[PDB]
């Protein structure tokens, strides 16, 4: 049962879920309750799903259980401040998608898996980890007593899984660049139509990027510390690249760590600011994400001087 400070602060886009792991499941239950109703999931079925999801996240520095819940929380905040736009089913699916969207991640990029010749890259040639993440989600749903969608009709079940599939695939950031370009064209020609399912999928995709990247929308101390965990995986990957005989990109090369601030500038200019700029144009109540993103861009510019 949620303490008062969290009942309040959880509505803030910049909420941080804290260091107490055992609290995160109740945090997610509360979010899904508040967004989708307490009559919607069988409580002990949902609990069991949640613990099995936790168990199939790995102890990696960043792509871990904490990241998953944090991304779900960003989605909760977007959904709360955009009442009436998304269906019951969409809100259920998106929150579950966010919880599940990095299942069984190793802390390595699709590119590294492809260079390594990992079996997953043979099985899923594109969006490799993201296809696996969705595969893991289904496997967990098929375990005895884990079908949190058991009361929905067959049709609604296939529907919500497809919502989840597309949302998890969309977290492959390689897809974001084209998606966002399409959406910005749509916005500026006044052609964006939320009743159009393909447009709607794009908007959900962008929301999934926004949540996945949300470390850059927290207050600076959180953003800065989260970047330590992000780079710990990047640098581990570049070491691994060095071990296959391949010179890693700078971002993954620990020997170029003094360039981290310049790198952050690059990322904010080319990815984060455009992402939340476009999201605020479509969903104006998401503006606090953009403002916090800009403040962090200013902090990184401060570090450089
Ligand atoms: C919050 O920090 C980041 C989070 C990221 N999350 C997912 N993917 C990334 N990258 C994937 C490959 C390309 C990269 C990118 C794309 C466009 C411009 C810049 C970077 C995005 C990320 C890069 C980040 O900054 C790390 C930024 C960085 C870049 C270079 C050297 C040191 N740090
Ligand atoms: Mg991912
Ligand atoms: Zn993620």
């Amino acid at each position: 049962n949620l303490p008062a400070r969290i009942c309040r602060d959880i509505e803030l886009f910049h909420f941080d879920i804290g260091p107490f792991e055992n609290m995160w499941p109740g945090i997610f239950v509360y979010m899904i309750h508040r967004s989708c109703g307490t009559s919607c999931f069988e409580l002990e079925k949902l609990c069991r799903f949640i613990m099995s999801v936790k168990k199939n996240y790995r102890r990696v520095p960043y792509h871990n259980w904490k990241h998953a819940v944090t991304v779900a929380h960003c989605m909760y905040a977007i959904l709360q401040n955009n009442n009436g736009l998304f269906t019951d089913l969409e809100r259920k699916g998106l929150l579950i998608a966010c919880l599940c969207h990095d299942l069984d991640h190793r802390g390595f990029s699709n590119s590294y898996l492809q260079k390594f010749d990992h079996p997953l890259a043979a099985l899923y040639s594109t969006s490799t980890m993201e296809q696996h993440h969705f595969s893991q989600t289904v496997s967990i749903l098929q375990l005895e007593g884990h079908n949190i969608f058991s009361t929905l009709s067959s049709s609604e079940y296939e529907q919500v899984l497809e919502i989840i599939r597309k949302a998890i695939i969309a977290t492959d950031l390689a897809l974001y660049f084209g998606n966002r370009k399409q959406l910005e064209e749509m916005y500026q020609t006044g052609s964006l139509n939320l009743h159009n399912q393909s447009h709607r999928d794009r908007v959900i995709g962008l929301m999934m990027t926004a949540c996945d990247l949300c470390s850059v929308t927290k207050l600076w101390p959180v953003t800065k510390l989260t970047a330590n965990d992000i780079y710990a995986e990047f640098w581990a990957e570049g070491d691994e690249m060095k071990k296959l005989g391949i010179q890693p990109i700078p971002m993954m090369d620990r020997d170029k760590r003094d360039e981290v601030p310049q790198g952050q500038l690059g990322f904010y200019n080319a990815v984060a600011i455009p992402c939340y700029t476009t999201l605020t144009q479509i969903l104006p109540p998401t503006e606090p994400l953009l403002k916090a993103c800009r403040d962090n861009l200013n902090q990184w510019e401060k570090v450089i001087r």
